[PDB]
């Protein structure tokens, strides 16, 4: 449960960091 939610938020964070390092906000 909490570990899987945190792991999933980490996986979202990977995509946010990729998308950020690409477009660091435009």
């Amino acid at each position: 449960m909490a570990q899987d939610i945190i792991s999933t938020i980490g996986d979202l964070v990977k995509w946010i960091i990729d998308t950020v390092n690409k477009f660091t906000k435009k």
